[PDB]
C-alpha cells in the first residue's frame, strides 16, 4: 500500500521516532489511497504526532487523499476534538469534500458533541459555517444538520447567541439584545421562510423549540406581520358576522323586513341599522364569494354565503319570511360554527379546536354502531309502546330514542303511569326492554364514549406544546410566502433588545451504546496487541 | 353557546324559555348538561303543529345533542 | 355460543311472526314475537359487523364493557 | 435515573482503565527486547 514507516510512526503516535525520522533527512510522500502521514496522525487523534510533524515544513497541512478528504475531515469524523482544535489553530484550510461533505459535516453526521462545540468556540466558526454544499441531495446546511442530529450544541449554540449583558443586579439596568443570524440560512432553488424553525419543528425539537431566542423569534415575527394578518381575516370574517347578529338580535323572528324597515303597519324606527346591516352582510358575502372564486371550511363558508344572501335577499326581490328567517338561521348557526374554526389559528384556542375535532372524528367513526343500536332499541319501542305519543311513529320512536340515550329515560310516564293503568300491552316484555335499555345505552354506550375521549384528550395532550409551535410556524409561514419582496425587508430585524425588568433516557441509552462500542473496538486493539505481544517475545528459560 | 342558543332563539321562537336572546343563551347553558326538555320543548309543539321549522328544529336538537352533552362534557371529563 | 342462541331466537320468533301465511294465530303473540324477533336482528346485525376493519374495535369495546358489568352485576344487584 | 447514572460512572471508570491499560501495553511493545525473531 505504499505505506513509508513515517506513515506507520504517525498511525501508531510515536512523536519521538517521528523527530527522529524527521531530523534526518525524511520526505513527505503519499501512499495508496493518497494518504499521508498527518491523515494517519488524525486517524489517531495523536496531538502531540500533529504538533511535532506541522511545524517542519508548512505545506502538508492542506493535502488531499484520492477521496479528496483532508486531515481536517478525518480528525473531526473521529471525534478528535483536541487535534481539531489544534489543527485549526494551525491555519488549516477548509476544503469541500468530492462528496461535497465538511468536517463539520462528517462531525455532525457522526454526532460528535465536543468536536461540534471546539468548532463553534473557534475563532473561525463563521467561516467554517459559511463553506457547504447549496445543491446536494445531501450534506446540507450545518444549522439544520445540528438542528437533526445534536440538539445540545444547538442549544449551547444559540446560548452564545443569547447576548446577556449587564449582569449588574436587577436595578434595571438590563438591556438584553437577540441576535436571529443563526435562525436564518446563511446560504443567500426556492427561498424557505423559516428554515431554521421548520426544522426545529419536523425533528420535535420541543426542547430546542421552547428556548428563549427561538421564543422571541416567533414574537417579533408576530408584532412584524402575522398580528396584522390575523386582524385583517378577522375583521373581513366580523364585517358579516357581526351585522347578522345585529340584524338577528333586534328583529323578532318570522317576522318580514327590508330595507325601508318592517313590513309586517312600518316601524321606520331601527330603519338606518337595519338597511346598514343588510349591506354590511351582501357586501361580506359578495367578498367571500369573489375570494373563493379567487374541505369542510369550504362547504361551511359556502353555505354561510349561500344562505345570507337569501337572508337579505329583500333589499332588492321580496321573499316570503318563513324561507328568509329559515335561511337566516342556518346562516347564523353557521356563521358561528365557522368562527370557532377561525379561532383555531391562536395559542390559547388552537388545542382546544383540535381536541373537538379529534372527539367528533371518533364519534364520527363509532356512528354505524350508535345508529344499529339505536334502530334496534327504536323499533323494539315502537312496537312495544305504539301506543304513547312519543313512540307513535317509527322516525319519532328513533328520535325519542336517542334524546333518552343521555340517561333521560321517562320512566314514570311512559312505564309505570301506563302500568298500573294497564295501558302497557306487553307488561313483562317492555319492562325487560327498559333494563336492557337502560345497561345498554346509557350505561355502556356513555362509558365507552367517555372512556374513547379520555384516551384522546390523553394523546392529544402529549403533544401540546409541539402542536401549538407547529401551528404558529406554519401560519408565519404561509405568511412569509404570501408577502413576496418588501413587506420582509421592511420588517425583517435581525435583532431586537428586550427589557424583563419592564421600567431523556433514549439519549442517555445511546451514549451508554457508543460508551460500550468505544470500549469494544480498544479492547480488540488491546488484543491485537497483546497477540503481537506473546509473538513476538523470546523465551530462553521455559523451553520446554 | 352562542351559535346553538341564537339557532334556538330563532326556531323556538313561540316558547317561553327562547322567547329572548338572553334567557336563549341561559337555556341553552342549562340544557348542555344534559337536560334538553325534548318533549315538551320538540316533541309536543310538533304534534300541536306549533313548531314554525319542524325538520330544521329536529336536526338542531340532533345536532345539539351530539355536540354540546356528549362532545363538550366529554372533552371536560377528559381534561379533568 | 351467544351467537347461536342469538340467531336461534331470531329464527323461532320469525317463524312465529309470520306464521299466518298457513295457520292464523293471535295478532298479540304474532306482534310479541315481532318486536323480539327484530331486536335481536339489529342486535345480531351488530356481532355481523364485527368482521369489518372499522367497526371491529367498536364491537370489541362494547364486549369487553358489557363483560366487566356482568361481572360486577352481583354487587349491583345486593345494592 | 440513579441506576442508569450509576452504570454510566462504571462504564466511564471502565474507559479510563483501559486507556491506561492501552498506555501499559503499548509500553510493554515498545520497551520490551526481541532477540529470536528479528527477521
Amino acid at each position: 500500500h505504499g505505506m513509508t514507516p513515517l506513515h506507520l510512526a504517525a498511525k501508531n503516535g510515536h512523536d519521538k521516532v517521528v523527530q527522529l525520522l524527521l531530523k534526518k533527512g525524511a520526505l513527505f510522500l503519499s501512499d495508496h489511497n493518497g494518504w499521508t502521514a498527518l491523515h494517519h496522525a488524525s486517524m489517531g487523534g495523536y496531538t502531540q504526532t500533529m504538533k511535532v510533524i506541522l511545524d517542519t515544513n508548512l505545506k502538508c497541512t492542506d493535502r488531499l487523499d484520492e477521496d479528496g478528504n483532508t486531515a481536517l475531515h478525518f480528525a473531526a469524523r473521529e471525534g478528535h476534538a483536541k487535534a481539531v482544535a489544534l489543527l485549526l489553530s494551525h491555519n488549516a484550510d477548509i476544503v469541500l469534500n468530492k462528496q461535497q461533505a465538511s468536517f463539520l459535516h462528517l462531525a455532525l453526521h457522526n454526532k460528535r458533541k465536543e468536536v461540534v462545540l471546539t468548532i463553534i468556540r473557534s475563532k473561525r466558526w463563521d467561516e467554517c459555517l459559511k463553506i457547504f454544499s447549496h445543491n446536494s441531495p445531501g450534506n446540507k446546511c450545518p444549522i439544520t444538520e445540528m438542528i437533526e442530529y445534536l440538539p445540545e450544541c444547538m442549544k449551547v449554540l444559540l446560548d452564545f447567541c443569547m447576548l446577556h449583558s449587564t449582569e449588574d443586579k436587577s436595578c434595571r439596568d438590563y438591556y438584553i439584545e437577540y441576535n436571529f443570524k443563526y435562525l436564518q440560512c446563511p446560504l443567500e432553488v426556492i427561498y424557505e421562510p423559516l428554515t431554521a424553525l421548520n426544522a426545529m419543528v419536523q425533528n420535535n425539537r420541543i426542547e430546542l423549540l421552547n428556548h428563549p431566542v427561538c421564543k422571541e423569534y416567533l414574537l417579533m415575527k408576530w408584532l412584524a406581520y402575522g398580528f396584522r394578518a390575523h386582524m385583517m381575516n378577522l375583521g373581513s370574517y366580523c364585517l358579516g358576522l357581526i351585522p347578522m347578529t345585529i340584524l338577528v338580535v333586534n328583529i323578532k323572528p318570522g317576522m318580514a323586513f327590508n330595507s325601508t324597515g318592517i313590513i309586517n303597519i312600518l316601524d321606520t324606527t331601527n330603519s338606518y341599522l337595519i338597511k346598514t346591516c343588510m349591506i354590511l352582510v351582501f357586501l361580506s358575502s359578495i367578498f367571500g364569494y369573489c375570494k373563493e372564486a379567487g374541505d369542510i371550511s369550504n362547504v361551511l363558508e359556502w353555505i354561510i354565503y349561500t344562505t345570507g344572501i337569501i337572508f337579505v335577499l329583500p333589499l332588492f326581490v321580496e321573499i316570503p319570511a318563513h324561507l328568509q328567517w329559515q335561511c337566516g338561521a342556518i346562516a347564523v348557526y353557521f356563521y358561528w360554527m365557522n368562527f370557532l374554526l377561525y379561532l383555531q389559528r391562536f395559542e390559547n384556542c388552537g388545542i382546544f379546536i383540535v381536541m373537538l375535532e379529534v372527539i367528533l372524528k371518533t364519534l364520527l367513526r363509532s356512528t354505524v354502531v350508535f345508529i344499529f343500536l339505536l334502530l334496534a332499541f327504536g323499533l323494539s319501542f315502537y312496537i312495544l309502546l305504539n301506543l304513547q305519543d312519543p313512540f307513535s311513529s317509527p322516525l319519532l320512536s328513533i328520535i325519542q330514542t336517542f334524546s333518552m340515550m343521555l340517561g333521560d329515560i321517562n320512566y314514570r310516564e311512559s312505564f309505570l303511569e301506563p302500568y298500573l293503568r294497564n295501558e302497557l300491552a306487553h307488561p313483562v316484555l317492555s319492562f325487560a326492554q327498559l333494563v336492557s335499555f337502560t345497561i345498554f345505552v346509557p350505561i355502556v354506550l356513555m362509558n365507552l364514549l367517555i372512556g374513547l375521549a379520555v384516551g384522546d384528550i390523553a394523546e392529544v395532550q402529549k403533544h401540546a406544546s409541539l402542536k401549538r409551535i407547529a401551528m404558529q410556524v406554519e401560519l408565519h409561514t404561509s405568511l412569509e410566502k404570501k408577502l413576496p419582496l418588501w413587506f420582509l425587508r421592511k420588517v425583517d430585524q435581525k435583532s431586537t433588545i428586550v427589557y424583563p425588568n419592564k421600567p431523556s433516557l433514549e439519549m442517555e441509552i445511546l451514549k451508554q451504546k457508543y460508551r460500550l462500542k468505544d470500549l469494544t473496538f480498544l479492547l480488540e486493539k488491546q488484543h491485537e496487541l497483546i497477540k503481537l505481544i506473546i509473538q513476538k517475545m523470546e523465551i530462553i528459560s521455559e523451553t520446554e
